[PDB]
């Protein structure tokens, strides 16, 4: 079957850094990599694909709220979407 959903998916900070926010989430059943879309105008544009449990996502601004989706892939296909937020605040 496809996979399981990710679940736990937590979007962390950097302690003192405004660029870049820390993506984590749970090892998923089924998985063979996972990819996350940042949520932008209400649009999901693609970031990166992994086969690790996290990921740092960099560039990013700060004083600003992000959103993200994940979805965990195999060769059937995907899992549904889960999404967390957080802020780049200072």
């Amino acid at each position: 079957t496809v996979p399981d959903e990710p679940v736990g998916f937590w979007v962390e900070s950097i302690p003192g850094n405004d660029h870049t926010l820390l993506l984590t989430w749970s090892e998923t059943k089924g998985a063979k990599y996972y990819e996350i879309y940042l949520v932008s105008d209400s649009t999901y544009k693609f970031i990166a694909s992994t086969d690790k449990l996290e990921y740092y996502v960099t560039n990013l601004s700060p004083n600003t709220k992000y959103t993200f989706a994940l979805i965990a892939v195999n060769e059937l296909g995907p899992s549904n979407f889960v999404t967390a937020s957080s802020t780049t605040d200072r």
